[PDB]
DNA sequence: CCGACGTCGCATCAGC
DNA sequence: GCTGATGCGA
DNA sequence: GTCGG
């Protein structure tokens, strides 16, 4: 499948999907569009009509009618209908601001507020995680080149070992299943002294000295376990400075390390094809554990997990490299 | 016909 | 002030 | 909106 082949297919959707979360608040259907939309991307061929389309699974009869609309006029009438609808096109592009949900979309374009100069006037309206959202809409937008990834590795790296060498961290997401790019970096931290049977600074002091150090700039939240924020690489001498990224780091028990390692590595897709194959073995894989079942479905208890391809073991699957994870 | 469909940590709100 | 609900991101 | 018990 190339982009173009089916794109205005799939544009269309896409489009559908974001008016059903952001304005409608109808998260299913915001679902059902993409399901269709990503179904219809992976088909190889050029679709003709709603009912080749409505053959796939998660294509109904509601988009294979719009599919059909969509071939004959090249447009929908709904979907260019709600394009020129300033309520609504206000509420779905106000939720591109990071902190902003179709909640309070709504509320903002209830009041006027429709514009990023408008969030600009009214900065006393927006709480902390909006206001950062507000001010780095364009960077958080943008995607992180793999180069860069590498070099913001090697800090996270070297800072956290500096901490304390008996941390673990590992860089997961896209970037460990090797893309070329990714949209932020997503940070798994462990250490020796905390598991599930067991300080909880743990998590505060490493994000402290990548704040000593300036590489994290914002904080969007931190808890215990869980932190989201805002990084930047340092400026290479007198040049164009790097743009503000995403970065997310948790804490997780050194027994729950590689089932976290193995699920926020992905991809999305493969990570289903291994939590639904594994159920036709009799276990249940979460985010934390692998349990078995159960003669007719109790979960027994956790099993000891030192490595990614342990959990492979359970469910007899040769271990599959991070590359090819996509599916 | 009709309910499932993605869950969970953190920030902030709503109610007492 | 405390507890649970809601909004949010991913 | 789509699927399926
Ligand atoms: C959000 C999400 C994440 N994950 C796992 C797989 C993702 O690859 C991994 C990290 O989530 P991500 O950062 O939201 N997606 P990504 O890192 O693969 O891609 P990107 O470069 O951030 O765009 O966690 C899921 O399995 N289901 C999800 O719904
Ligand atoms: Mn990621
Ligand atoms: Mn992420
Ligand atoms: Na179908
Ligand atoms: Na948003």
């Amino acid at each position: 499948p190339q982009e173009t082949l089916n794109g205005g297919i799939t544009d269309m959707l896409t489009e559908l999907a974001n008016f059903e979360k952001n304005v409608s608040q109808a998260i299913h259907k915001y679902n059902a569009y993409r399901k269709a939309a990503s179904v219809i991307a992976k088909y190889p061929h050029k679709i003709k009509s709603g009912a080749e389309a409505k053959k796939l699974p998660g294509v109904g009869t509601k988009i294979a009618e719009k599919i059909d609309e969509f071939l004959a006029t090249g447009k929908l009438r709904k979907l260019e209908k709600i394009r020129q609808d300033d309520t609504s096109s206000s509420i779905n592009f106000l939720t591109r601001v990071s902190g902003i949900g179709p909640s309070a979309a709504r509320k903002f374009v209830d009041e006027g507020i429709k514009t990023l100069e408008d969030l600009r006037k009214n900065e006393d309206k927006l709480n902390h995680h909006q206001r950062i959202g507000l001010k780095y809409f364009g960077d958080f937008e943008k995607r992180i080149p793999r180069e860069e990834m590498l070099q913001m590795q090697d800090i996270v790296l070297n800072e956290v070992k500096k901490v304390d060498s008996e941390y673990i961290a590992t860089v997961c997401g896209s970037f460990r299943r090797g893309a070329e790019s990714s949209g932020d970096m997503d940070v798994l931290l462990t250490h020796p002294s905390f598991t599930s049977e067991s300080q909880p600074k743990l998590l505060h002091q490493v994000v402290e000295q990548l704040q000593k150090v300036h590489f994290i700039t914002d904080t969007l939240s931190k808890g215990e376990t869980k932190f989201m924020g805002v990084c930047q690489l340092p400026s290479k001498n007198d040049e164009k400075e790097y743009p503000h990224r995403r970065i997310d780091i948790r804490l997780i028990p050194k027994d729950q390390y590689y089932c976290g390692v193995l699920y926020f590595t992905g991809s999305d897709i493969f990570n289903k094809n291994m939590r639904a194959h594994a159920l036709e073995k009799g276990f249940t894989i979460n985010e934390y554990t692998i349990r078995p079942l159960g003669v007719t479905g109790v979960a027994g208890e956790p099993l000891p997990v030192d490595s990614e391809k342990d959990i492979f073991d359970y469910i007899q699957w040769k271990y599959r490299e991070p590359k090819d994870r996509s599916e």
